């Protein structure tokens, strides 16, 4: 029969054999493979959403963005493998270039030199730029979902919890709350739960320069409102100011009444860092999201200026716009239109 890694069944033979265990999720779990047909390694994610509506929404924005994207710092889709017909498709597998390690894995074993800090971070802004100017949110940046080859090759990956956020509409009120992995998430996420922008992936890149530094996260929390204590013992508590732009009264109300912390010190945290990448540190973890330095922007900090060049940073073709972000549709229906979605994959199309 058909090949299994840990229990689960990867109908994806004959092209693709030696299957081997890489990693999981809530609703998946990806093997390395080898590519019969093209005689080099790939990944494969198999994809199990079709039980619950949220699963089938985010499997189908992660199909359709990664589908459009075409970058060297975002990984791409290869194939897709699933059965003939709906009625038999109770799974996606995904196929993509296999990379070596991610990001989370490599801190666990390695202290990275400031140049190696340094290119990681230039690949990351470089992919990010070109995801906001396709007016996506990542909304899930974090060491584990950044992969790495052995050449330093970095690729962003993990488009679950993607979407697209035209411009030309004001989305404060339509936005899912409880976004992004907890110790990488931006404050506006707990006081601005329905109405956060892109700054968010930003400030999760923050997190990640902080982590690179010290191979600990920086914001560790435990529950929902730990985090946002643990942000605020290191920025220390807001200005009035950056009270006065949070719209939302009970939230401003909230934080009015915790206690005073002070700012700490960048240089007291990472007392062996270059200079400019504890200022570049800062302009990212910047409490108030309109403060808080935008992606073009960062590129061109000085940290960075060694690999900045904006006639080898592509922007997308084709934004994404408004129409296609009408997805809170049943799951059977999402479910066809990822038939659709992967139909042009299929010996008949
Ligand atoms: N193309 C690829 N090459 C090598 N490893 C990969 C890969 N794609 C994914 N991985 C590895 O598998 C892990 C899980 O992949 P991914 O994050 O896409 O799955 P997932 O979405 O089901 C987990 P979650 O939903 O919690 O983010 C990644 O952290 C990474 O280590
Ligand atoms: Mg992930
Ligand atoms: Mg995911």
């Amino acid at each position: 029969g058909p090949e299994m890694v840990r229990g689960q069944v990867f109908d994806v033979g004959p092209r693709y054999t030696n299957l081997s265990y890489i990693g999981e999720g809530a609703y998946g779990m990806v093997c390395s493979a080898y590519d019969n047909v093209n005689k080099v390694r790939v990944a494969i994610k198999k994809i199990s959403p079709f039980e619950h509506q949220t699963y089938c929404q985010r499997t189908l924005r992660e199909i359709k963005i990664l589908l459009r994207f075409r970058h060297e710092n975002i990984i791409g889709i290869n194939d897709i493998i699933r059965a003939p017909t709906i009625e038999q498709m109770k799974d996606v597998y995904i196929v993509q270039d296999l990379m070596e390690t991610d990001l989370y894995k490599l801190l666990k074993t390695q202290h990275l030199s400031n140049d190696h800090i340094c290119y990681f971070l230039y690949q990351i802004l470089r992919g990010l730029k070109y995801i906001h100017s396709a007016n996506v949110l990542h909304r899930d940046l974090k060491p584990s979902n950044l992969l790495l080859n052995t050449t330093c090759d970095l690729k962003i990956c993990d488009f679950g919890l993607a979407r697209v956020a035209d411009p030309d509409h004001d989305h404060t009120g339509f936005l899912t709350e409880y976004v992004a992995t907890r110790w990488y998430r931006a404050p506006e996420i707990m006081l601005n739960s329905k109405g956060y922008t892109k700054s968010i992936d930003i400030w999760s890149v923050g997190c990640i320069l902080a982590e690179m530094l010290s191979n600990r996260p920086i914001f560790p929390g435990k529950h929902y409102l730990d985090q946002l204590n643990h942000i605020l013992g290191i920025l220390g508590s807001p200005s009035q100011e950056d009270l006065n732009c949070i719209i939302n009264l009970k939230a401003r109300n909230y934080l009015l009444s915790l206690p005073h912390k002070n700012k700490v010190p960048w240089n007291r945290l990472f007392p062996n860092a270059d200079s400019k990448a504890l200022d570049l540190l800062d302009k990212m973890l910047t409490f108030n999201p309109h403060k808080r330095i935008e992606v073009e922007q960062a590129l061109a900090h000085p940290y960075l200026e060694q690999y900045y060049d904006p006639s080898d940073e592509p922007i997308a073709e084709a934004p994404f716009k408004f129409d296609m972000e009408l997805d809170d549709l049943p799951k059977e229906k999402l479910k066809e239109l990822i038939f659709e979605e992967t139909a042009r994959f299929q010996p008949g199309y």
